[PDB]
């Protein structure tokens, strides 16, 4: 199938370009003054990226006019869509106010004791920026808390843009003293944990991996890193940046684990630029300007404009019963796409949980970034190509989000697009056995 | 002088505690859920900190209606001051186009542009989501681009909330290979630099320390940095997150001195959270996702708001005329508060440079860290409640910052309130001689 490909792959760039001179010629300007004409690199890919004009609900639009559902909504952070009234009232009332207060503020804690309550094993917290400076923090608190070096993360890890991890740490990824070990490999967790006990600060991971395929973690697997952490005396730290949106308390609450950190981001700041790091009081405690010995400084930490975004969001959209019913609509989602793909007999599937899943041309249970490392990469490409040509805006790693305003006929278009998308490529997927 | 200092503190408190019963309130509701009611560390002061309710023009209020002339402007990142229109409407129009639009956006481009137009030492550049980040990904690009592992830095230097320097690497900061050197000790910098030459990646310093206390970074100096950089092969990196307001074009290119790379941050944003790296385009190249090694990852880093806000910011408030009107408006303010001092016969002075400046309770020049170190930090404090007295609000370190809405008649205040604070407290202050 390998020469065919190739050629499938060319049409679906002159298509592409053909049908975006806009984004086209706005790609050619602003590569003069970023690299790539870019600043964030999951949203570049070949031959060049769509400008993105305007949204609306789960609608976007491209600078050529086209219309798409958008089944993305920045990589999760977008869970409320594009033009919710809530948050844009919320920061227009926020800025009335005052910006750029230089204090303690009316709105911090409101937005502090909602997600303590929403995720009680979160006793204190403390804002952050973004995802990345999060669980930066919550690394440097768990080594002075420990007076420990080691880092335990997993291959496939993703907590931010210098935290990233294949076999060994991404080449952006900061100097700490990182050992890591597979994903969904209890026994190797527990020998390793064992064997550098002591020098183990802190065990961090992912409940499911998002970056890596949305690959969920076994509870055999994360009961073990909370048994081998307890045992050691490491603390845990769940990075549930992403898979705090998949249950009313998310994920290790759902699952019934309880880390002594947790780190939160994307649409916790209700569109807003965000993070926190919090957990067991003790432990936070070392950031107490009273009495502990740790600095954490910063600017827009705490700014009103996030603050007001963030509680708007979470009371009045993103309930915590409303993540359970988009969990629901997500499973039933992932479950038509998979039963589709086993009855038209193809090795592809879709991973994940709730809300948030993966497409892969693979078969079989998918436990690791390893199971996924030899995917052709140019069906990925034929896929998201294919679903741009049916008014469908998602991501090049076939990562699918849902969000608040997407419709069930939304969804339908989707499952319908993969149908197509088989029907259309039959000759060049690999077949199930 | 010692008990009286004592007495006049315990005074102090009492008077601050029993005039903001609001503010103390809503402290003791909020250290529930963050560590000292706490998200930013600067923010917090004995006996507790002022909640500010609200902020017009260069005005606050705090949760107890007292109203301030604010002297600190969020910490040089507020020189709009906190109602500015020309941002609140920016914003407004940015929402009203759709936010969270996970692509390539039709603004990103612009700010970028005027960016580089205004700082012409960046080639090219990235947007972060703070300053912090940008420092980060500073030094990751230097690292990867040279192939060495040592970073210069300075004592007392400030880049962030997990890179900041005392004589050592604070407990905060993260792991690199960080070689700390005097700042302003031009002989120790050219010998040091050229012994450990083959190691080092990167010299990474402020041209004016902005949080150990305004102080200017000498001509001998940070020549002396540019050229041993130069010679040994390492990246020499400005961090104007600060002092790229210091004048039309930021105090690197007022020295005349071409720094490899420059991070910016604060007032960038248009007052929303922001940060950027940027400088050679050969360096920036190792992120240009079509062709370079390096990944730069980060949800928020190109949001709508953000880039809307920045660009309204620089192009109908604070221009490059702006920057050096109001650097004008600092200088004239420093002299007259170090005439008044001197003139007095305290050991007290402002240093800095333009619009920003800095109280010190020393005599004679202030050239590092090291010269603040017998400072008697109650006299610091004695200042910033005798400020609130008199209807201004500051920073507990006696950093004061010049924003664009501050009249002439408010900085007359400032002065009269320094000349009051001398006046009432003659017997405390240490003698100039
Ligand atoms: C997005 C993400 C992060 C990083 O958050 P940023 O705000 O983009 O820095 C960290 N961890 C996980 C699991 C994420 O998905
Ligand atoms: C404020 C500041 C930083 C950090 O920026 P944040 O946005 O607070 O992370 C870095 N360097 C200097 C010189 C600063 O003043």
């Amino acid at each position: 199938t390998h020469a065919a490909i190739d050629q499938a792959l060319a049409d679906a760039y002159r298509r592409f370009t053909d049908a975006n001179p806009a984004s086209q010629r706005q790609f050619e300007a602003q590569a003069r003054y970023m690299p790539g004409a870019n600043s964030r690199s999951v949203l570049f890919y070949a031959p060049f990226p769509l400008t993105i004009a305007r949204g609306e609900g789960a609608a976007l639009w491209d600078a050529d006019g086209h219309r798409y559902a958008d089944f993305i909504a920045e990589y999760t952070a977008g869970v409320y869509g594009h033009s919710a009234p809530e948050i844009r009232d919320a920061v227009i009332e926020a800025m009335q106010g005052g910006i750029n207060l230089t204090g303690h503020n009316l709105l911090e804690g409101r937005l502090a004791r909602l997600i303590c309550e929403r995720f009680p094993q979160i006793e204190q917290l403390r804002f952050t920026n973004s995802g990345t400076e999060a669980n930066l923090m919550a690394l440097t608190a768990a080594l002075h808390f420990t007076g420990r070096r080691k880092i335990v993360v997993f291959s496939g890890g993703y907590h931010g843009g210098v935290l990233g991890f294949g076999a060994r740490p991404s080449p952006t990824t900061v100097p700490f003293d990182f050992l890591v070990l597979p994903y969904n490999d209890a026994q190797t967790a527990r020998a390793q944990i064992e064997r550098h006990g002591p020098e183990i600060a802190v065990v961090l991971v992912e409940p499911m991996q998002g970056a890596s395929g949305c690959i969920p973690g076994q509870p055999d697997f994360l009961q073990a890193l909370r048994e081998s952490a307890t045992q050691v005396g490491a603390l845990l730290v769940f990075d549930e940046v992403m898979t705090s949106r998949l249950a009313p308390h998310g994920l290790a609450n759902k699952l019934g684990i309880r880390s002594d950190l947790t780190t939160l981001g994307k649409y916790i700041g209700g569109g807003m630029s965000f993070g926190a790091f919090g957990g067991r009081a003790d432990v936070m405690a070392l950031f107490d300007p009273r009495t502990g010995p740790l600095a954490h400084s910063g600017t827009f930490n705490n700014n009103v404009m996030t603050m007001a975004a963030g509680y708007a969001g979470l009371t009045k959209l993103f309930t915590p019963e409303a993540a359970g019913a988009l969990a629901e609509r997500g499973e039933a989602l992932r479950a038509r796409l998979n039963a589709l793909c086993a009855n038209e007999g193809v090795a592809m599937q879709f991973t994940g949980i709730g809300s948030l899943m993966n497409a892969h041309f693979v078969q079989g249970d998918v436990r690791s970034s390893e199971d996924l490392a030899a995917v052709d990469g140019r069906l990925r490409q034929l896929l998201f190509f294919h679903l741009l040509n049916e008014d469908i805006y998602s991501s090049p790693r076939g990562f699918v989000v849902l969000s608040l305003p997407l419709t069930d006929a939304d969804i339908d278009r989707y499952v319908a697009a993969i149908g197509s998308f088989i029907g259309g490529h039959g000759a060049l997927l690999p077949r199930a056995n």
